[PDB]
């Protein structure tokens, strides 16, 4: 998984 979406 490349993140929810801000890491």
């Amino acid at each position: 998984r490349a993140c929810r979406f801000f890491c």
